[PDB]
């Protein structure tokens, strides 16, 4: 049960055309160190563009999901993306409104402006980035662990009262870097990334090493259940998470073109996917980071849809111990959930998570075929909600 | 039209035994400016118990609404108000997750967890101060205006684009002053007003002057249409918003102490007021900053009621242009409307803006008689959004 419910349903009439991610660096001395964030934002907006064909003016809106860019500089780093990639003056760019959230708000209410006929064509995207552009648009150390350290507390919490443990918890981060590692190795994530051409600078000498990025740097293909449970608990003395079955922060951006179904039609479009139900809900302030849960079957009921029908799961790992839950507590089969990995193994972009997600799911639902029909992008806005999205394959 | 809704719907179920309020006083040197936030919370929290003789410990969960605050330190705030106030370790203590708002849907998701029976006592509140406590539990410039910059330009936006003007927008500011002075003259705000035994620091000799702060600080009653059309454009070169019709950022709290029918019942504690209705809007991006105009109606229908059947309204008066906007959009009479002065003459406390207009809103309604059925309390959520929540009288 929910507190209370927002549900959007955009019946056939809301299509994505493209999905994209750059890769996810972590954002300690990971692969993206010193890529400023509209350099992250910016290619993968431009992707959008170009594998559309679209003239960046005729894009009625961009809502961007970002955690870690203090006060007004969410906007201005996004602006600046936007500018870049080659968006006018007159293309509107937005933030989500939440002090913590992963972000697929920011595609729902994309979808939701479409539905209500406000404009036509909207992305929907989310930018993390741990560095700082010196040349502004005309403390995020804190900002992350702000936002991750009571997410922390409550998947304990959840862990200890509802008999999630470090076994489970540490199965499931050794399956997330090995479905990642398989992924990656077979080449399943070429499509969805963007890879980053930037700058990296070596540690030893200070020099400038011209860099593509195409991988995300945070898998660990040697992980197996014997050496996670060799680090110290990370929050609580006896408590079950570990640096091992979290996911830590990551640099990195994603981006969603949506678009009424008849203008993608009449543009000679493939449809990517259709925007089926997006539910939001409150869940029980008293067990807190179980949101997902709630959230996946509102949402698919919304969808006029049952459990078994989906196909496809896409279920942020940012805590095992919360990720266990919501699985187990739903009886959803773990062979349908993050087939290519998750945020264990590809890295958390907080804000980005949302968009970050809609492009794999949708990705694989496209290489499945279609008997690969129904799929969910699932996640927390913030410890006390859940938010799900329900997603049927297009038809190309 | 909104492109999605959040209602919530209460029936008879969810009453409101106590509301009250600091005084508001002008964060700028203003009487709180050496009070720190907790004790501007702390006698607001003790307020509701002492008035219903209740064990703190009985309250389920309280909601803040909270913008100044950075990170981490919303909480910890909050924590220390609830500790002083008597509230021990196993009552939890909750930020709303915005990064701008006036935390009425504070009250809202209190209300819907009473509803959906999570727990049998809540307190929705909402805190504001410019100061910081050195001690901590166990930058705030920035964020403030990080929430009022967009405000301004966008209800700006709305003035050009709709024809409000420097008139209409300054009589409102008039009014507003005219209905506070007469509402403090006349002691209508000594029942929901929690006086607040502080020290005041003498600018010119440094001594604490004991003080009871006991009326809001921001009214001016000598403004008139003359010295207000005298103060320069605070925004756009041409732009019809002042510094006099526009609210200034005030120091202050409220909270509202709810709980079900029944439970009120079994203890003999009166009913200020019945929570009917809650509506939260999306509103249309390329016209921000009319929420209010789009959240009223839409919870005045899931009320079951109309327009005319509304004795009452609370409207944010941030900006005089968004105010006057949305009160003739929807013909309105502006005799029914923030009838002791609004943000503009009180000050406007962010995100204890929820709370406090309940607290005056209800206080009214009691004063008023059993005639005065039915109240609006409503208020944007940041520039994209629109809450307005439906109030039918308690029965005493």
């Amino acid at each position: 049960s929910a507190a209370y419910q927002r549900t959007s349903l955009y019946g056939d009439d809301v299509v994505i055309v493209a999905a994209h991610r750059t890769p996810l660096c972590k954002s300690k001395r990971g692969n993206f160190k010193d890529t400023y964030p509209d350099d992250l934002l910016a290619p993968v907006l431009r992707a959008l563009i170009e594998k559309t064909n679209l003239n960046p003016s005729e894009v009625g809106d961009i809502v961007v999901g970002t955690v870690l860019a203090p006060g007004s500089q969410r906007a201005s780093e996004c602006r600046m993306a936007a500018f870049y990639a080659g968006f006018p003056e007159t293309v509107a760019v937005r933030t989500v409104n939440r002090q913590c959230s992963s972000g697929l708000q920011a595609v729902a209410d994309v979808a939701a402006a479409i539905k209500a006929g406000f404009y036509d064509i909207g992305i929907g995207a989310g930018l993390e980035s741990m560095t700082t552009n010196p040349m502004a648009w005309e403390k995020k150390f804190a900002q992350a662990q702000n936002c991750l350290l009571p997410m922390g507390v409550t998947s304990e919490n959840v862990a200890q009262r509802f008999g999630v443990s470090r076994q489970e918890q540490d199965q499931a981060a050794v399956d997330s870097h090995r479905k990642a590692a398989a992924a990656t190795a077979a080449g399943k994530f070429k499509d969805e990334i963007i890879p980053v051409k930037t700058k990296l600078v070596d540690p030893k000498t200070g020099d400038e090493k011209p860099i593509t990025v195409s991988v995300d740097d945070g898998i660990r293909p040697t992980t197996t259940l014997a050496s996670l449970g060799k680090l110290k608990p990370v929050f609580k003395k006896d408590g079950t998470t570990t640096a091992g079955n979290s996911s830590q922060v990551s640099d990195g951006a994603g981006a969603v073109l949506l678009m009424k179904r008849s203008v993608a039609m009449q543009k000679g479009l493939p449809v990517l996917g259709v925007f089926r139900t997006f539910a939001a809900v409150g869940v029980d302030p008293a067990i807190m980071g179980i949101g997902p849960a709630v959230a996946i079957p509102a949402a698919v009921k919304a969808a006029g849809l049952e459990l078994d029908d989906i196909d496809l799961f896409e279920i942020n790992e940012a805590f095992a111990s919360q990720f266990v839950y919501c699985r187990n507590k739903l009886g959803l089969d773990p062979e349908k959930i993050n087939v290519n990995g998750g945020a264990m193994a590809i890295g958390h972009p907080l804000g980005a998570t949302g968009a970050r997600c809609v492009a794999t799911l949708l990705h694989e639902m496209k290489r499945r075929g279609k008997d690969c029909r129904f799929g969910v992008v699932s996640m927390c806005i913030g410890t006390g909600m859940g938010a799900a999205a329900v997603f049927e394959r297009g038809d190309g």
